[PDB]
């Protein structure tokens, strides 16, 4: 029932089922990230200029994906702005957690919001790419040998131009558990650009942080290149 018990028994599926362990753990109940909402920096930063210039240039048709959605905080909020948003997380038990707790989101409704049970390594890359995608807990959840793949699969996600918001937390130093891994913006970058491949266009300490996230966390922005 501890928190921290509930990280133990997590990090033992992972070690023991891998992958498969993430949809274990959603009907099992052992959800320990899940805090009901989004996080503050995400709202702060979109409600911004700097963000104003990203909502403001979207087009009709701009696309976000918000992989490791989880029950898709972050992907409902995309939806609200007006994006045709894709929640995609590997359990299903979590997928539908996600529909039951925005089924009264007009955007479900009406298709703006979508959630479906897909593999961030393996479901197929729309033709038109991704205008914008979030990264929020799941970078910090893969294992590190795979943060290549997630910067190589990123690389091909996001259209040219587009922009890949990565709230990187926890930023907790050298404490070598499993996940939630902790994490800096130098490994986020390495996995990008295996000024290769991203411009690194914002990198700021947020002003409204979680209580629990101050000081362990940065908003990243990243633009992609040719
Ligand atoms: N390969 C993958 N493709 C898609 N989702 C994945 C993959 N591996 C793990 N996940 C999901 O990543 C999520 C990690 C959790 N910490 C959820 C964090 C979520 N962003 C939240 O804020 O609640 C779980 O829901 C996993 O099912
Ligand atoms: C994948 C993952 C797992 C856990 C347990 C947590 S945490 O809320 O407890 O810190 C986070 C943020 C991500």
């Amino acid at each position: 029932a501890t928190r921290d018990e509930k990280i133990t028994y997590l990090r033992k599926i992972i070690g023991d089922k891998g992958s498969d362990a993430w949809d274990v753990a959603w009907q099992e109940g052992v959800t320990p990230w899940d805090q009901g909402k989004i996080q503050p920096p995400l709202r702060d930063f979109i409600e911004s200029n700097d963000g104003k210039a990203l909502v403001n240039k979207k087009s009709d048709n701009a696309r976000v994906l918000v992989p490791g959605c989880g029950k898709g905080y972050d992907a409902a909020y995309f939806a609200s702005l007006g994006y045709e948003t894709l929640g995609a997380d590997l359990s299903s038990t979590a997928i539908e957690k996600a529909k039951e707790f925005w089924a009264e989101s007009p955007e479900l409704k009406s298709g703006k919001l979508s959630f479906q049970t897909l593999d961030f390594f393996k479901f197929e890359v729309p033709e038109a790419k991704y205008d914008l995608v979030y990264d929020y807990t799941f970078f910090c959840a893969l294992p590190p040998d795979l943060r290549a793949p997630w910067g190589a699969r990123m690389r091909e996600l996001v259209r040219p131009g587009g922009t890949l918001i990565t709230l990187v937390y926890p930023i907790d130093g050298a404490r070598s558990g499993g996940p939630p891994y902790s994490i800096d913006v130098q490994k986020v970058t390495d996995a990008l650009q295996g000024g290769k491949y991203w411009t690194k266009v914002l990198d700021i300490v947020p002003q409204t942080s979680s209580p629990d996230h101050v000081g362990r966390e940065r908003l990243v922005v990243w633009e992609r290149i040719n």
